[PDB]
């Protein structure tokens, strides 16, 4: 590992350049903690790993979501390898639940005040004045460029809607814990190669505000140590082990809680294509696929044995009904199942108009549901998965934000073909 | 209560008649546990308060799915008040897993061989010959008659599908628990009253095989007890926990494991009606469904905000939009949620034909579900929960079987038209 | 195999009368070999069509014959002879009427398959003057066909001619009605369902190697 020159060093981390490695940098945390502008700071022995294994696992975790983060991979107990970034010199904030500076700059709010939608504030890099709240006007008028990027409208509407759905990921992965994520800092920076705003800095135990069952007295993250009036040998043992409490359940957020598949029943060999796109859609959200070929018309003996197959193993599963013309196989599966039918029929102009019908007008005591898309009977297999299995709804919302960037950035370039 | 004459007493229950309520019974469990036709027998203190509370939770679980079960209340202790029966003389065993005197009646078939679907077998109670198997054949030439039911092809078949029916009901609610179904052995009577085929006698720690994690060696029915070389002091201890052990988590079965929640989003309150059968049909499941006015198209940012607050508060959503006409609602809702969305829109046979068009072809990224019937949209709601909710999984399997046997009874009456 | 003449076990004339017998006397053994000869001499007439059938495919264009070619092929696979004619119900009913006379004439059950594109009147005509089954398996395209489709479905009351849209599907079901009385059609259609069924489990076999 072919370590340059130290760039720049903080309270907590060195960044080194990397000699083999152009456009990438080595984070080197420190066994530091610290709080407010003041002396608030001491030595912490293990607080360097603690908060290495915490963002390691924590961007990894965003990374396969499909969040846009500058993180490489972990290197050794106390750094990581990540892109380097121009970092903007904003602290952007989500709250969930009102408490802490909230409530100082709205007197009159009550602590546990609930945000629908989570609240996203910015503000401004600066310890001489405490970080002064910004508005999004602010922040746009000062013009700020960064790797070549200017800051304007789209990139800072950009990181308000990245933040909320980041929050929100970490917030539903936290929940099988019984951990309560009230609120959250994240900062964003200019990859210097690809020039994408992403994720950076670090997501660790001073990032968020993490109440066990809802409850602050057992608050678990840096908060613990703010509290404190005086700092004592005795104080800081009780922070280490909020800190090691947290390190010891991080990794769980990366594992499945429940199984998920999705079975798709094709009368035909010849709709085989179409049930490809639905098993390649699927692999996307990490849904296991299985296709199967069954007739209800020519084999409905045979279609419920193979329904038997899967009903009968424990395995939570989705079945996806692809019949062309008069569909048989969806219904019939359907009325003789308690999980969930989706009909996906592969219709073309030629017929379709009239061979939906059959998937859609049905007898009473049949649920069986329509999507004509076939990556859309994926997503929906998946939206159904994402009420039980945080690591799909987590794919789910960061590509309903990754979506909605990419509208913001086509509508960007076209609107330069408009002068 | 005013307790009648003793009926009929038998190994382990005895059945007096109750002078104040017609065609009810009380069942009165004892002390007493017993294996095979021979001389295992012993009491066995807490059997009877283990027994009764064994089947009077696992009959209200089946009796709240809606299975048809000969039981009114438990009734202190160690008795329950049921319908009189004339009871069936055959045993009904159901297996998932290959054991006990199906490796013994099919030689070469290992111990876990398993079974999709589940096999039902009928064996004819007689302890002189050790309770021999019977084929379907072999009951029907019976011509048994009870309370006035002659028990026929029609007849059988419903006891068959009922009986796979129940056990499938109880093998899933086992799962949560980590304990594998392995087996069961249930019997039929005939309400004196209703004149109705249900399922009566007892569900307890004799009718089944339990091995928790699928780990024989971990039993904790009562094989426990028919393994014994020889019965001693110490092995009716052990015998006794693993009765203990079950007694403690049968009332965990009764228990919901996961929230569920519908919400139906109408885009006009002329629509109120659709949304009515909507949430009148959740009710039937068990399933909370709340009805809430938004438009997409004259109130976007509203629809946004009501989303936020159910997408907030960490209870699993099914969104269901009812919007006449050109159904905006459901794309929209679709676009920003993780969550699934169901459109149901109130087609009438003037433009229907027209408007469903607009539910069912979306622009790519959209999982937007479709399903013309409210009370189907209800059905698929809860397929959807019924992944996760063992309750609401039950009342969907229970309805399958009603179904079948309301076609059963439907067929039979008008075959008595065509003689 | 067991076979009971008039199912009639006491006339059983399988190997069961061997079987049977207290003690094998010589006499005993004559009874079973005429058993055997009786069984011997009937089963050839199993391999014999006890009733005639036809298919007669009138189409109203010869621009149509590929359609019709395809019904003609598909009965073939039955074993039921196939003729093509060419007649229009608008231009020529009166020719119509005569060539139906041709095939009600001669004693054959017959079964008619109308092939008209646009407006089928040769189905409606021919239902209207026959006693014998009429099929309307019309040359619908993707272009017309959802309107075309009406003609030959909404049919004036008196008429029982049916649709079958599948050229193969028209020769499967005029099989169908000619399987109630000659078994060796029959017995075509019976292997046909097994081995239809044996191939979607040969296909699902195939499918679930690509699934591991
Ligand atoms: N991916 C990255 N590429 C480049 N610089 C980064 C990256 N991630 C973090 N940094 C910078 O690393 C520096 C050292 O971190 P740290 O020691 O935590 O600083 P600090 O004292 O918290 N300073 P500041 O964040 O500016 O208030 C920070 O100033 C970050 O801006
Ligand atoms: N709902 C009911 N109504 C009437 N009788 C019932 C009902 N449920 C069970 N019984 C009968 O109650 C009797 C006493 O049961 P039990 O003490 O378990 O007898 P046993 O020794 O197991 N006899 P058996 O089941 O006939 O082999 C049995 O004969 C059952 O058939
Ligand atoms: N951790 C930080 C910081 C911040 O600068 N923290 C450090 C400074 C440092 O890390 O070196 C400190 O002084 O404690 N600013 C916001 N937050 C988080 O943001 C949410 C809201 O915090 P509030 O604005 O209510 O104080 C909560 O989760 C904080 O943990
Ligand atoms: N409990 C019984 C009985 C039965 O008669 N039990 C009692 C009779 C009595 O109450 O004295 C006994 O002797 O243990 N028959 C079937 N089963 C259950 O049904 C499935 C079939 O078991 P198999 O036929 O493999 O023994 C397994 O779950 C048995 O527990
Ligand atoms: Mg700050
Ligand atoms: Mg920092
Ligand atoms: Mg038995
Ligand atoms: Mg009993």
């Amino acid at each position: 590992l072919n370590i340059g020159k130290k760039l720049y060093e903080g309270k907590t981390k060195e960044v080194y350049e990397l000699l083999d490695s152009p456009g990438k940098v080595l984070l080197q945390s420190k066994d530091q903690i610290t709080a407010g502008n003041a002396a608030r700071k001491n030595h912490l022995e293990g607080k360097a790993a603690i908060s290495n294994k915490i963002t390691s696992c924590i961007f990894q975790l965003l990374q396969e979501a499909g969040i846009k983060t500058a993180f490489t991979r972990k290197c050794g107990e106390t750094a990581f390898i990540a892109p380097q970034c121009e970092m903007i010199p904003i602290e952007w904030v989500c709250r969930r639940i009102a408490t802490g500076s909230f409530l100082k700059r709205n007197p009159g709010v009550k602590e546990g005040y609930k945000f629908y939608p989570p609240k996203v504030e910015l503000f401004f890099k600066d310890d001489a004045n405490n970080d002064p709240q910004w508005s999004e006007e602010q922040l746009i008028a000062a013009k700020f460029c960064f790797a070549g990027l200017l800051i304007g409208q789209t990139e800072v509407d950009i990181m308000s809607h990245a933040t909320q759905a980041i929050f929100e990921i970490l917030e539903k992965s936290w929940l099988p814990q019984n951990c309560t994520l009230v609120d959250m800092k994240i900062e964003f920076g200019v990859d210097v190669t690809t020039k994408e705003i992403v994720l950076a800095d670090v997501i660790d135990n001073d990032s968020w505000r993490l109440w066990p069952s809802g409850d602050r007295s057992q608050q678990k993250d840096k908060q613990s140590y703010r509290d404190l009036k005086e700092v004592t040998p005795e104080g800081l043992q009780m922070v280490k082990k909020n800190f090691e409490w947290v390190a010891e359940r991080v990794e769980l957020l990366l594992k499945s809680e429940s199984q998920c598949r999705v079975v798709v029943l094709m009368g035909s060999t010849s709709d085989l294509g179409h049930c490809e796109k639905i098993k390649k859609a699927c692999g996307n959200f990490g849904i296991p696929c299985e296709l199967r070929v069954t007739s209800a018309h020519k084999g409905p003996d045979e279609t419920l044995r193979i329904k038997a197959e899967y009903e009968g193993d424990g395995i939570p599963t989705v079945f996806v009904a692809v019949a062309g013309r008069s569909n048989g196989l969806g219904p019939v599966m359907s009325g003789n199942t308690a999980y969930p039918v989706i009909s996906c029929p592969p219709l073309t102009p030629d017929w379709g108009v009239q061979d939906v019908w059959s998937s859609l007008r049905l007898p009473s005591g049949l649920g069986c549901s329509t999507v004509l898309s076939p990556e859309g009977s994926a997503q929906f297999a998946a939206q159904i998965f994402g009420l039980s299995n945080h690591l799909v709804w987590s794919k789910l919302r960061a590509s309903i934000l990754n979506t909605w960037i990419s509208l913001k950035q086509a509508d960007k370039k076209i609107r330069e073909c408009n002068l």
